[PDB]
């Protein structure tokens, strides 16, 4: 109650595969994310990949740092391969903090679910472009008739 800044909350699977070869799993995608939040201001990121990531995949070692630095964590998976879907855990967080969700994923299963999660999804989801390692989220996050960039990112 403070903060006026909202807090960010990552899909690193995604990025890291909108990163690069579109098939790789570019980790460096999410640091220059984690860097387009840290220098407009932005204190409190979360960014949820898979467990099995740490164990087609360039740059493992910014997952060790991201993890140890209070900025990743590691969602469920193992053998029988079954992987707990990272989706909720993002959606259930942003909607928490009140924070954002960073996605190119629509989120079109969680919002379907439950009108609250449509609700919160369509407002406050964060899309964008990589160009190179060229972070850019859109100016008009929901469009033309929604905020812009900074009203979007700011309590």
């Amino acid at each position: 109650d403070g903060e006026n800044l909202r807090p960010v909350v990552i899909n690193g699977s995604n990025v890291a595969m909108s990163h690069g070869n579109k098939e790789v799993f570019s980790c460096r995608g999410i640091k220059l994310a984690v860097d387009w939040f840290l220098e407009r201001g932005h204190k409190d990121i979360t960014v949820f990949v898979p467990a099995w990531r740490k164990e087609l995949i360039t740059d493992q070692e910014i997952l060790r740092k991201l993890e140890k630095e209070k900025i990743l964590v590691f969602t469920p998976s193992r053998r029988v391969r079954v992987v707990c879907y990272d989706d909720r855990f993002i959606v259930k967080l942003a909607f928490e903090s009140d924070g954002i969700i960073v996605s190119n994923d629509n989120y079109r299963d969680l919002a379907n679910e439950k009108p609250e999660w449509k609700k919160f999804i369509d407002e406050r989801l964060l899309m964008y472009s990589f160009v190179n390692d060229k972070f850019m989220p859109p100016d008009d996050p929901l469009g033309r008739h929604g905020p812009s960039l900074d009203n979007f990112l700011r309590k």
